[PDB]
Formats: C-alpha cells, structure tokens, sequence
C-alpha cells in the first residue's frame, strides 16, 4: 500500500462519543482531517446543534444525535442510528466518553462506584458489543478506547475512577485478541492530565495543578490534539500491526521517579 | 525482630472471604498454621457448619457466618460481626471470594456484566472501605486480593472477568498508596489455573485443560496451597516493605512465549 | 499548529543506523517520504552504495557512509560526520541496527553475549550521549530505539537478545526523563516477528515461522512498513507529548493468551 | 507437603553472592535460619574471613571462597568449588553481588559501562550457565536474581545500572520458562532503596535519601532484612508454583503517583 493511503483515513466512517468538547472535539476534527466521515454525540442538545453547525460551515463531514452512553437503551438507539446513516458499516468506534469522581477511598458512595463503572467501563463495553457486527461489515475496523495513565500508578482520590480504566486496558486486549479475525485491532490511549473543560477546575486549583505538573517530566499538562493524534494514527493503515496496546500520551509522567 | 516473629503470625486476627472450598479453604488453613485467628464466610450455612466443625475438631481457632459478599447489607452485616468478635482489630483481610462467567465478547449479558463486577469488584472495595477502622486499630494491616493471572493477557472467554480483577490490580496501587500511613498493606495475588471446585468442570474438560497446560511451562495446574502460601507470607512482618505488588502465581503462564 | 505541519517532518534532519535492509531500509523511505533529509550506515560499502545510488535516483534527500557501531571509535567518527553534514543540528536519532543469535541458555559463548551487548546496547547509549549536542541544537529532538516485543516475554533461543532490549526499554525511560528539559523524547518500538529476508532474526526457520503465526491472533508475521509508520510518526510534532514509552509492533503476539 | 516442610529449608544447599555486608549478608543469615548450608564470596578476604568466623561463632554452617565474580575465570573456578564442597548438587543460587554507578547519562565512561554490564548482567548469566548441572541435580533448583525497583522508573543518574537490571528481569523469564523442565524456578526481587552502609548505592547521598523518603508511601527506605526475607520464601517448596517473576520490595516507590 502507498505511503498516502497508509496515512489516510479517507473513504472511512468513525463513531466518537462525547465529541463536543476536549480530547473528543479534537479526535472529531483530527478524523475529518484525514478525509474520514464521522458520528458524534453528547448530553446536550443545544451544544451538540452548535458544534454542527460550525462544522458544517467548516464543511467538516460530522454528523450527531444526542446520547447519554451511560444507559443501555441509548446506547442501543445509538448504534441503530449509526448503522443507519453509515449503511452498516463502521471503521472507526472511539470510545471517548467518562466520567471522574476524586475523593479519598473512605469517602466513595455506592453512587460513586456505580456512576464510574458504567460510563467508564460498561459503556465502552457495551457499545463494542454494539458495533461489532457494523465494524465487521466494513473490513477494516479500529477501536481506540480512551483510558488514563493512572491506571498505572496511584494518584490521591483516583482508586475507583483508574480502577475503571485498568479495567478498560484489559478489556483491550481481550477484542484485540478476539476480534483479530474479523480485522478489528482495538487499542487504547492513556493521556495523563489534559487542558479540556473537565480539567477545568483542576486548573484553577493551583496547588493541585503544580503538584500534578511536578511529576511531569515535560512540565506541563497535554494539550487535546496531543491525544487526538494518535487517535488518528491508530486507525489509519499505517497502524495495521499494532492491537491490543496501552500507549501512555503524558510526557514522561508515570515512568519518571 | 527476631527472624521468629517476622515468620509468625501469632495473635493476629484475619477475615477470609469464601474459605469453605478452594483457595480460599487453604488460606484458611495456612493463617492458622501460623498462629492467626480467623473468621471466613460463605453463602452455604451447612457447608459452612462442617467447615467450622471439622476446624473446631482439630483445634483450629476459625469462626464464621453465612455472607454473600455480592450484596452491599450483608457486607455491612459481615464487617460489624466481624469487629465485634474481634474486639475491633483486624490484621488481616482477604479478598478471595469472586465469581466468574467464560463467553465470547458478543455473548455477554447486562446481567454477566453486573454480576462479574458486584462480586469481582465492588465486594472487596466495600469490603476494604468497611474494614479500614479495624485495620487501622491493630496497628499492622495487610490486605490480600486474590486476582487472577489472566489481568495481564487475553484468554478466550475471560474478558469481563479479567476486566474486573484487572481493576482490582490498580486498586491495589490506589489502597497501597492511600493507607500506607495507617500502617496497612495491600497486595494481589494473580493465580493462574488451580485446582479448586471452581475448576472442576474445567479439568473435566480435557479439550480446554489441555490448551490451558499447553502454556504453561510447569505443564501442570496449580494446587490450592500454592496461593495460599503467598498469602500468609505477605501477611506476615517479614513482608513489610511489599505493599502495591500484583504478583503472578501461575508456573510461568503470563511470561511464557 | 495546523494539522498538516504537525503531520510533517519536512525541514528535519535525522540519522538511521542500518539503513540497507529490513527495518532500517523502511524507515529510512518512511521518513523521506515526509521530507526528512538521511543519514544511513552499514558496514557493508557495496550494499550501502547501492541504496544511496536508488535513493539518488528517487530524488530522495539521503546521505551515508560505512560504520560498524559496534565500535567506539567507529561511532566517534559517525558523529562527527553526522554532525558536519547537518551543521550540527539533528532532529531525530534511530537506532535501529542490532545484532541476533538464537541459542539455548546453556549454548551461549562468551562472543555471544558481548556481540550482543555492543550493538543492541551499547552502540545506542554511546551513539545517544554523542547525539545529545546535536539533538538538542534542534529543539524537537526525538530519539526512537528499536528493541523487540521479546523482551517482555521468554520466546525460545532468545535470552541475551531478549535480555539487551530490556536493557534498552528501560533506557529509554532515563533518557526520556533527563534529556526533557531539552525537549528531546525518547521512545522504544518493540516489534514481533517481521518479514526480513537477509537478516538474521526471528523467524530463523519454519518451525519458529509457524509458532509465531500461531501466536499472533492475526496469524501472520509484520511487515517492515507496519514498524516504520510508528517511527516516523513519533518523530512528527504530533507526538509532542509522547515520551519514555515502548510501544509493541506484534499483532497482539505479546498479550494473546 | 505438611506446612512445616512447605517453609523449610533443611537439607539444602546454596550460593549467594557477594554475602560480606548489606542485602547479600541478610540473605546469607536468613537461609541459614531456615536450615541451609551456605557458600558465598566476596573479593575482599578480611572481609569474608571475619564473616566467616563470626557466622563459625554462630554455629552458622557457611563456606566461602574470595572470588571476583566479574572475571569469567574466577566464575568457573568459583562454580567448580562450590560443586565439590556440595558434590554436584545446589539447590539455590542467589545472585546479589552487583556494582552501581550514578552519573547523569552525559558523564558515563566506556569504563562505567563495562564494569556494570560484567558485574549486573554478565556474572549472573555465566554463572546460571555454571550452575544448571548442580541446580538440576537438586531436583528442585530455585535462582533469585536480585534487581532494582528502578528498572521500572526513571531515577536520576541510574541510566546504566537501572538498563542492567532491565535486563536481568527479562533474562529472569528465559530462565523460568527454559529450565522448568528442570524443575529449576527464576525469579527477581527488585528492592527500593535498602539501608545499606558500606556499598555504594541507591542513598548516594542525602539529596538522595530525602527524595526517596518524599516518594516512598511509608516515607522510610527499606532494610536488607525485607529483601532477605523474600529471597528466602522464593527458595521453599511453598513458592512451587512460582517462577518467572519480577516481585518489587519498594515500600511502593515504583506504583505511588
Ligand atoms: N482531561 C484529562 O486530563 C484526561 C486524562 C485522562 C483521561 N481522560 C479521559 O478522556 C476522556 C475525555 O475527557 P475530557 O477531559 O476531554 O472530558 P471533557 O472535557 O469533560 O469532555 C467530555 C465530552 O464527553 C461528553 N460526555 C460526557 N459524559 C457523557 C455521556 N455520559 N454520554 C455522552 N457524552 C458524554 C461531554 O459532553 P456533555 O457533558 O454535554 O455530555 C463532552 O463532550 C474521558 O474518558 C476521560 O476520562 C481525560
Ligand atoms: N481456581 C482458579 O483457577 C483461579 C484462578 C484465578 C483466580 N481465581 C480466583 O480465586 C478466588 C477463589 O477461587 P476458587 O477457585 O478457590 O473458587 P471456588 O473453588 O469456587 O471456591 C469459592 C469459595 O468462595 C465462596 N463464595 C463464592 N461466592 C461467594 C459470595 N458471593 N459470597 C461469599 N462467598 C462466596 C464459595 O462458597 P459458596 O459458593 O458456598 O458461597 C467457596 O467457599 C476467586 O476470586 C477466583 O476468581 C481462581
Ligand atoms: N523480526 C525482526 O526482524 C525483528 C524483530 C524484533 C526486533 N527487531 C529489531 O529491529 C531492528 C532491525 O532488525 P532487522 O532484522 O531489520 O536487522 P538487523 O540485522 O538488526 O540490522 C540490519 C541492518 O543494520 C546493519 N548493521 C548490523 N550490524 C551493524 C553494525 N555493527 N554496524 C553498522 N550497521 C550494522 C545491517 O547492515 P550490515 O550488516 O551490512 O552492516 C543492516 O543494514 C533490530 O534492532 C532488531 O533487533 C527485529
Ligand atoms: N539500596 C540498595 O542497596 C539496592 C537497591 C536496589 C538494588 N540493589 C541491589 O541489591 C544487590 C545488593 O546490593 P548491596 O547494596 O547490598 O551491595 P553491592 O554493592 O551490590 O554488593 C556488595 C556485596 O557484593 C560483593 N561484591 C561486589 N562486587 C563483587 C565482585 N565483582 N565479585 C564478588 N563480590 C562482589 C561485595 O564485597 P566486595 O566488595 O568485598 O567484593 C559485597 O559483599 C545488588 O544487586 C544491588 O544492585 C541494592
Ligand atoms: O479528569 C481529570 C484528571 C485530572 C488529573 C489526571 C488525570 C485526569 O489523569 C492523570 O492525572
Ligand atoms: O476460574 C476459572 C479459571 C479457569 C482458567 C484460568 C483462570 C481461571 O485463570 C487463568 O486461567
């Protein structure tokens, strides 16, 4: 295959949950980039309607309905409408969409546990599920579950919330394996912190901030596209022999001392 | 500390979740075998009688009460038993008590998923949340997860139970991390496959048995007391400076090309 | 930065040990193909001249010169040409020659090991500490080491080859951490089996061909394209925040139950 | 097994090397406290001498010979002495004699180098290969390598030393899965940093003590004791089923964010 095919997304459909804002937004602009066609959602109508829009006066190629993935009945009319406008057939699933709750072990509720778990882990899961028959129709199928890189290491009030990501990087390679045969690869990307609106008020705490930053050996958090990158080069041919993989994006934060 | 006592674990008191059959059986026996007072549960009364029964007959100190860690009232119900025959003090917690569900990715239910995760995931969790006073009164804690080998590799049909112990491997790093200052430990181990009533359907399966031992340099299962071993000695003083360690009982089984 | 300059190595200069065949010759395409002007070596003149002569034919920027790198005075005089050709300014290091014997553990000879060590190890620390001035002059420095998915694993025949890319996995996490405040990154790319006719590697025979087809769950060997995609892409600013990781090549070979 | 015989080391025989002072000390006094006869070494022969005669005052059954374990000659002599005191036959070989060099990755020598691959990675190798006869004729062979935490993490200055016992953890799974055939098991233990007057290690100086004790959870730095006593475990027939691991006594330096 040519150099330019191999470093293209062009001709491929991509589904990316949670695309209205942060690491999300940037992999939806990054895909289109590449030439892919790409499904998104979020929580909120108004703001979903908006990102919509400047894309298609950007003639960005994104399309998107409203989807909370952390219940199992819109997940399931999620992919019904995906498979509906792509035909049946999806290269791209990115698994974007979490959730975060920091407190001390002691002080987690039953809510707590239960809220992680199922927009972290079960979502991811259950979506694949989903998409599984639509990644196979398309012939070339990539999924990129987006982790955290402290599920490698223990940072203070993170136990369930890196808890629920080392699940997903497990559950990495358990499709890369499974679904090798169907020429699905799934990997998944572990930013360490990241400037998007989630990290917002992690920001404005800036004795949190500098202490997090100290252990970066880059000396400073990611930027969006830092992540979004690799979410591109993971579903492009080039990528073809990489499954099952944990890539930490977090400028040297969990291998420094 | 003399060598004697670092080896010891006389006047220690201990909590065993599922010591009627398996590990969790020779967990029991081994604690007890080195001085500790134990207390372990199951869901079953009449086993868990004869269990009791059989120990009081050779003069193992091990009480007990019908549990199912799986439920968040009987937890609760367990942990103030628990304190109240301990007077409050607790060295030791296990957390071997799991569950376990073999399907391909596409085969899983709701159901699967909630189950594997209450009794995977959620019971040691609350488990350690409602045991942390008690650790922290003895002075000297040491929780144990019993995980599995398969957190790190993709063995058809384990996703999900992998997933789940493979958040019970970070949240040994968070716990580890959190309550170092309470002078408690945490550790798992990861067993690959051992002779247990859990697997007795699997060695009757010559087909899977055989794939299984295939991989496994020892050629061979592993027996009960080859965890439990592990288990009392991270327990015992002489495992001190070991808190955080995920550590693969499995005759080779992960790192095996 | 707009997507395409990050997606670019245009106006970058960069030195590939080993250019002539296998994986080198395809990095040293693959980063062209992006604007990279290349410097190569081997230790065989008439193979070396050849490539050049293909490359100069191809209207391909590449430069290069004889140099065994198992030899310290060698690399000395590499670096400095290096240095001379590219007014002392580098973008991106590869080291990507190496060496291979595949013997059981008792069958090892003292040249063996040493063989062993000087060019899988050495020759990247030394080549590293003469590159630093050069790589730092550039501002975006990227230093990616080859090493092998085997180094996470035990594959038979493979314990000193195995042993010195584990040497080299955890050099690239010292690099990536002291030499950050240069901006220079440093990450490892750890292929499994790759199609190489003319190197010794491996797939040294048919019996070790069928076991790795039989591991990897796309059941098929890498390509040279499929190690050089992520080598190139790791140099591009699109990996700015991408430090002190190993990244496996091996269609799931290492993580496949 | 009866659980006495289980955590015995009676009727064994074995090497450990480099026992004068610090951890190879500890671990000299430990197996001897579980009933092993012990042959060590070191070059300095005051030192071995006063070791000897005190552990002699002990009623301590220790032998040793003075031999610079770096010097492929003195190896094979060291290896022909310990089979005839032990007539073919050693149940455990310790490797603990190592060298360390700290220095930023600029400063190292081509001397630096050498000395620290011969005595880390080098020594242990050649001497594994000098000892499979022996270890094979014990029928239940066990090989403790002794690594470091900080071939996991980027420490300052460790660029080389932590590179060589990268490598010794990947030769530790070679070993594992080559001579299980053996019923010879391998495993590493990668300590923190271990109080340890008299060697040149890890607590260089008190920069140093100051940030491990700032990055360790239980802000202190271990002592050879919490080594010796997993070198022991690893050697009794109740570490059976374990073989091919890399077990981290770090007081959770490596995992703490
Ligand atoms: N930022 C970091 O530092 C960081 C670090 C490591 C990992 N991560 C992971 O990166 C991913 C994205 O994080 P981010 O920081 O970019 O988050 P963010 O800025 O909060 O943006 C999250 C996006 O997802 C949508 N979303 C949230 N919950 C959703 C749900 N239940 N259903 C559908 N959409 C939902 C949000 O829109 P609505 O709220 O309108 O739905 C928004 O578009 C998450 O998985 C996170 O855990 C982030
Ligand atoms: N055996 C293996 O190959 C293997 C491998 C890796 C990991 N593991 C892990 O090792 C642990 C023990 O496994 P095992 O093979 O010894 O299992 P086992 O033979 O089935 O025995 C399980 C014990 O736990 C009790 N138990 C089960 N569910 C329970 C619940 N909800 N509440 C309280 N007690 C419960 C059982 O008694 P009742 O049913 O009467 O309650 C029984 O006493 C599990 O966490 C498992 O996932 C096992
Ligand atoms: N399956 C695989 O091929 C495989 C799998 C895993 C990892 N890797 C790693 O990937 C890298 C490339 O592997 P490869 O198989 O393509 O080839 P290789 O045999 O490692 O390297 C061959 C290239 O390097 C040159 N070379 C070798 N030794 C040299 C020396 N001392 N000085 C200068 N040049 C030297 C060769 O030319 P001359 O011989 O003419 O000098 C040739 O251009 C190596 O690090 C290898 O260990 C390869
Ligand atoms: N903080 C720590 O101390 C630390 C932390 C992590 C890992 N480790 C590792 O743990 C092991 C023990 O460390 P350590 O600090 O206690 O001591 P060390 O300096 O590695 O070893 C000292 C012992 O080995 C002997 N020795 C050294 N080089 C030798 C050679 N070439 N031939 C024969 N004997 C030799 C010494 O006696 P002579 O000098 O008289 O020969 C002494 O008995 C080493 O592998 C070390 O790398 C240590
Ligand atoms: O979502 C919030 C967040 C904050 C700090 C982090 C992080 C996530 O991952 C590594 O450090
Ligand atoms: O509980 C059942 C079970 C069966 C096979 C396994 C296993 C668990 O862990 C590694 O291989």
């Amino acid at each position: 295959m040519s150099l330019e095919k191999r470093w293209s997304l062009e001709g491929t459909t991509a589904l990316v949950t949670g695309g209205t804002k942060g690491i999300g937004h940037a992999i939806v602009e990054e895909l289109v980039g590449f030439g892919a066609r790409v499904y998104t959602c979020s929580r909120n109508e108004a703001e979903l309607r908006k990102c919509l829009q400047e894309w298609e006066n950007l003639k960005y190629d994104v399309t998107g309905s409203v989807c909370d993935v952390s219940s199992r009945t819109e997940r399931e009319k999620l992919a019904e409408e995906v498979s509906s406008v792509f035909n049946g057939k999806l290269n791209i699933l990115i698994n974007n969409a979490g959730g975060y709750v920091n407190k001390p072990i002691d002080g987690f509720t039953a809510e707590d546990f239960s809220f992680l778990v199922a927009v972290n882990l079960e979502s991811a899961f259950h979506l694949c599920q989903l998409a599984h028959p639509m990644l196979k129709a398309s012939g070339t199928g990539s999924i990129v579950h987006i982790s955290s890189c402290c599920a490698q290491i223990a940072i203070p009030g993170h136990s369930i919330y890196s808890s629920t990501k080392g699940a997903i990087n497990q559950l990495t390679r358990n499709l890369a394996c499974e679904w090798a045969k169907d020429n699905i690869r799934t990997n998944s990307i572990a930013p360490g912190a990241i400037r998007t609106p989630g990290t917002e008020s992690f920001v404005i705490d800036k004795d949190a901030l500098d202490r997090e930053v100290s252990r970066v050996p880059f000396g400073r958090i990611g930027e969006p596209e830092e992540v979004a990158s690799l979410a591109a080069f993971l579903c492009m041919p080039s990528a073809s022999y990489i499954t099952g993989q944990v890539i930490c994006v977090d400028g040297g934060r969990t291998i420094n001392g």
